């Protein structure tokens, strides 16, 4: 009922057992099996089949605690996400290292121990330790949660450890997580791609329109901002003859956050020379699709996309995957023209007035791309749910770095990939004549100067870089999180970041 | 002169816009690399062309040479490899162009695209016959020769400059992507588990370490770059997860030098149940097996002193020397420091050993003193060989486990490679109250102004709490293990965009 007091009381019999000699966090317990290895090894095991003459040192946390009387005493040890139950029987206990009842009644829930005994199974059949003694490791000194108690709690997130032990399913989550990116490296490795690392401080902040992070080095006394995505250096690096490369690692965007967007993501582009967006396109349906049956031996998997409580959707990552083209869907679905220029007072006010007729929201400001942006959003985003979906082909004045379509005036060889109206996957033939770079960036500061602070600003070193002559290339950017999101079917980005980034309890 | 050079060649991409060509096209079908085009016909012997074979060849053009109109010779190098172009006036498609015209507007580090077929020159170097040649991005600058990146900053600004010229640099980051590769390889044949923890943080604990500051606008907050993933990782390990580990860059606001880029590459992992001991062996083996996967032996040849002297011989063959780091400083300073090390009394005797021996005073508490004594008098005891100083007072290591028998000291390991700390490791502190001991210890030498004594993490304290069972923790440095492995002098040598000024 108090967990307070049960902390204070825990507090004092640490203590109380340094000043009756013992030391309740002691060195070394040397293992000598885990739990897996255990289950594997003596499963296939008879009821009450007993081996009295193996002895085994194992560890573990204390789960569950009962007991059938004060000579045989149950307990629940899990370890590496499985688990064993402890039959403690008085007549196996080594009385010469102490007393039965003195050493077990001290056992708490949550506490972390050595046991020396011998495997097992019990009259019903459950597979079991049978200890000849056991000592404390590391004591649980407050009572655990219940599974109730983290269920629609942010315990999860503020105390991850927690939500590590009790929920079976989280566990799986993280497993699943790095399974993905194993995949990612391996599929890229095996494919020619050569990993590297490009700095998260920057004297600028490019490859996306987004709002940076700024810190300051103290010694060189300037200011520095955080990668809001990996582009331009990966770009760089393209010309330095690193025809295949790519990067896996964290970017930094200081935006809005909610269940899509966390503050710091996990993020990977690879760039591809003598490669445009067919390769692009063909590359992401076959990612998906083996990353997919990689993880589950099949194509389609369900996912709860309003929630846990409503039925499910069926997601088939079957390819090929519909492309749509954004310009002329968002045409077909308004039934108008989008006359070219679309940063034109004409096409712009256009577009405000049916995104006014529809009642959706006007962003600010009402920049042309943020204005087809808002558009493709509430018109093409959601057109699919069954399955992944491209949107592709996107105006010049959204995309200051992908090359212009060849025969397609105006747009771009650009590509976006949509799992359930979700941006997950961002690739397009690479912009690779400076004169036309310069344009786009000097487009983009006076967007800038709107009030459009995701506007990309002018990096001299990139620019420079694009003068040695950057090959014709295709680079793909990847969201991690997103992607762990739908393979681990989780609503909100919180529950595929080991510890998210909170609102402070101050 | 390079600026008329780079008008010209601007000037020169527009006439083809105008004249109709398009300059950067969008899409040539490679059908073969120039690895594979080696490997394919390097045993062609000297004057055989395989005429048949129409191949669509790339690369980046990077020497330029004619025999008068008809013959023209170029260099096309690509992924590091470089092979021959014998473009002749024979084969040459004439309806695509003139000859002459299409080959005098190639010059050095231009990206081409080559139709053409196999063969070898009369002398005998592999070669491509190109039909017609198709130039997909043009260099316009004036590339420079290799002397050109010795007395400069260029490479560590324009890396892509240093990879197309300097051969060497691409074998570094190749080294340097393959040390990582080993390693988490290494830790995945062990059951070891890959996670990401964050990098802002409301404390930047696990470290000794000045760190950065920046700001979240949306929820006015301010936040601290991550000095290290230990804390984090540690909670994980309650959490249950006894095998955990992450490499990442971690940041660190301090000076700059040979050995310190403020941002740098880190593998810490946390292994429960191990120990002291444990993780003296793990460094001994992997630091073994790492050399001779790199080298086919265990002996290593490093310009200490550069490339202006004669290097020496590191044997990475196990095992290391230990060395106990308050004995040793007491032997050879000839001097009894007693305990407690941040008494009044030794303090003032630390310091007067640094000035009789004219060495800086450090900005000067006993863990800084102490430091400074090692650094001068330990720290170089060994070159040939890596090793171990071990043995750290708790006044050092505010996280590492008491010394279970040696009062005063922790289950501390330092490795050292030529003097530079590489890995750091003890047995973790996990009674929680003996914990927030050490942390508010670390808050009164934070009092007498040490912007890199560790703030209390609330949150991991309270992670304790919950049990961190036995555990061992290692951390190593990529980026100097990288140096030492590619004998390199310098930390920006191995880091492919090192911090710098702005131009
Ligand atoms: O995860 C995210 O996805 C990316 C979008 C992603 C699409 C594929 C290419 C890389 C970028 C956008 C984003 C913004 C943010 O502020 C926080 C976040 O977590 C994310
Ligand atoms: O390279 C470095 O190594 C680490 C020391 C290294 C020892 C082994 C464990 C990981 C950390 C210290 C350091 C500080 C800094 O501000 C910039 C840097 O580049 C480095
Ligand atoms: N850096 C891009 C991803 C790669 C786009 C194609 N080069 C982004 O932030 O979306
Ligand atoms: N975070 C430590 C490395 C791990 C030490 C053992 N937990 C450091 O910065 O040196």
């Amino acid at each position: 009922v108090d967990p307070r007091l049960y902390f204070e009381n825990r507090s004092k019999f640490i203590q109380d057992q340094k000043d009756k000699g013992i030391n309740p966090y002691p060195h070394k317990f040397e293992r000598t099996i885990s739990i897996p290895e255990f289950i594997e090894k003596y499963k296939d095991l008879g009821n009450g089949e007993h081996l009295e003459d193996t002895i085994l040192n194992i560890t573990g946390r204390i789960m569950r605690v009962s007991a059938s009387g004060q000579k045989l005493r149950f307990f629940d040890l899990v370890g590496d996400g499985e688990k064993i139950q402890v039959l403690a029987n008085y007549s196996f206990h080594n009385h010469e290292k102490g007393n039965f009842a003195e050493c077990y009644d001290k056992i708490r829930r949550g506490d972390i121990v050595g046991i020396v005994g011998f495997p097992g199974k019990s009259k019903k059949g459950e597979l079991s330790i049978f200890p000849k003694e056991t000592i404390l490791l590391s004591a649980c000194l407050h009572m655990l949660p219940m599974k109730y108690g983290l269920k629609d709690t942010e315990i999860r997130y503020r105390q991850r450890y927690l939500d590590l032990l009790i929920n079976e399913s989280s566990r799986h989550t993280f497993v699943t997580r790095t399974k993905i990116i194993n995949f990612l490296r391996n599929f890229l490795n095996e494919r020619g791609f050569f990993e590297v690392e490009t700095p998260m401080m920057n004297l600028i902040a490019g490859g996306a329109n987004a709002r940076p992070f700024i810190t300051h080095h103290n010694d060189l006394d300037l200011d520095l901002y955080l990668r809001i995505a990996t582009e331009l250096p990966l770009k760089m690096l393209i010309v330095g003859g690193i025809d295949k490369v790519y990067e896996i690692g964290k970017v930094f965007r200081n935006e809005g956050i909610d269940n899509t967007h966390n503050p710091e993501f996990t993020s990977c582009e690879f760039y591809w020379a003598y490669a445009d967006y067919n390769d692009l396109i063909k590359w992401s349906e076959d990612f998906f699709s083996q990353l997919v049956y990689h993880l589950f031996g099949t194509y389609k998997i369900s996912y709860n996309k309003d929630g846990p409580e409503n039925q499910p959707i069926e997601i088939d990552f079957t390819p090929p995957y519909p492309k749509v083209s954004i310009v002329e869907e968002i045409e077909k679905v308004t039934n108008t023209i989008l006359e070219q220029p679309f940063d034109s007072n004409e096409t712009i006010e256009k577009m405000i007035n049916i995104i006014k007729e529809h009642k959706i929201e006007l962003p600010n400001p009402p920049t042309a791309a943020k204005l087809l942006d808002q558009l493709a959003s509430h018109f093409i985003e959601n057109k699919y749910n069954d399955k992944p979906f491209f949107i592709v082909e996107h105006p010049q004045i959204m995309s200051p770095l992908a090359k212009y379509h060849r025969t397609k005036p105006g747009l771009t060889e650009r590509l976006e990939m949509f799992i359930c109206g979700k941006e997950v996957l961002n690739a397009y033939t690479e912009l690779n004549d400076p004169f036309k770079q310069k344009e786009c960036f000097k487009l983009q500061q006076k967007d800038r100067e709107k009030g459009d602070t995701e506007a990309a600003q002018l990096d001299s070193a990139f620019c420079t870089s694009l003068e040695y002559g950057l090959p014709p290339t295709g680079g793909l950017g990847l969201g991690i999180d997103r992607i762990t999101m739908f393979l681990t079917n989780k609503n909100s980005i919180k529950d595929v970041i080991l510890f998210p980034t909170m609102r402070p309890a101050n």
